[PDB]
RNA sequence: CCCCCCCCCCCCCCCCCCCCCCCCCCCCCCCCCCCCCCCCCCCCCCCCCCCCCCCCCCCCCCCCCCCCCCCCCCCCCCCC
């Protein structure tokens, strides 16, 4: 993916992918749509989406994605117009998911089936609440 | 100067088997859209038929009144 400029939309979904490295996506400046979903994606390395500075909608659902974190979705989630994580397993922990819940809780971003398909998985006492009903108050 | 036999290690290639990953096809279930047919409920429309009510018309019947015509009967007076 290196050189290219001026590329606005890729579509990377269902490709199996575990890991990503962390500078594929370094010259990917005027990206605006990135879709990886129905990839088994879990972690990410950090700054991996430092240089889109543009992007406008990403797709990351039917991961195995456990944790959100702002080293990997700061800039990602910067100005974002929709939003798609639904079907994974989410761990709802205030390492995992807090600085994701704070988020959700003040932004403009379009984000469907929130409150239905946006589920914890871990630990057993959240398996199935609701992300965004995650409390954050004794952090 | 010259062959053969063992040892370790590095390989190459052809098969077999097991792994993840993906594609295509199919099956099961569910959902959505469309089409067709059918059932149920309610509000109605038009037409036909039957019945009833009101009003009116025409005809007829019964009774009564008026006029005209006709007939009978009673008083009274003259003419020859």
């Amino acid at each position: 993916l290196k050189g290219l400029s001026h590329l606005h939309i890729l579509n990377l979904e269902s490709n199996g992918f575990d890991e990503i490295p962390v500078e594929v996506f370094k010259d990917l400046f005027e990206l605006k749509i990135i879709d990886l979903g129905l990839n088994n994606l879990n972690t990410l390395p950090a700054s991996v989406f430092n240089n889109q500075v543009s992007l406008k909608s990403l797709n990351l659902q039917k991961n195995l994605i456990t944790s959100v974190e702002k080293k990997v979705f700061g800039p990602a989630f910067r100005n974002l117009t929709e939003l798609d994580m639904r079907f994974n397993p989410f761990d709802c922990t205030c390492e995992s998911i807090a600085w994701f819940v704070n988020w959700i809780n003040e932004t403009h971003t379009n984000i469907p089936e929130l409150s239905s398909h946006y589920l914890c998985n871990t630990p057993p006492h959240y398996h199935g609440f609701p992300v965004r009903l995650f409390d954050t108050s004794s952090c």
